[PDB]
């Protein structure tokens, strides 16, 4: 599969692009991930990636 | 007690709610123990979670 | 030589004097040594960094 880190790589780089839907969409994937796993880092991380994707765009 | 990044996701979404001085009081302890730790991960992740709660209004 | 955390905390700091040029002189350097390292969480660290510096100027 794709690591949270790539799939946040991925939400950033579609950010940057203004494709928001497809941005949210890996969003949702890496959070499921990270909540799944009940892994504060990736939670953490997912969060702050999800704050930076809803300003850029 | 919590670690660094729950103290840190908790802070997040006070300030988003709009409680920023308990949002700013995690954000005191969650660098305290960063810097205890002496981890530079942690700070970096304090830093940047620092930053992003003082941009809320 | 600093580490890629070392180098991103002094970026964030740099960036918020308004001092884009050493700013981003850091961030050159945090990201070649990440890119060294093929290290998949320096690498999102980066990209976060880069874009709260880009934000701030
Ligand atoms: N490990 C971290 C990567 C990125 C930058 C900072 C805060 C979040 C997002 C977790 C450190």
């Amino acid at each position: 599969g794709p690591s949270v880190s790539e799939l946040l790589q991925r939400a950033l780089k579609l950010a940057e692009e203004g494709n928001k839907e497809e941005a949210e969409k890996l969003l949702r994937e890496a959070r499921r991930i990270a909540e799944e796993l009940n892994d504060e880092e990736l939670e953490i991380t997912v969060q702050v990636v999800e704050i930076l994707v809803r300003q850029m765009l």
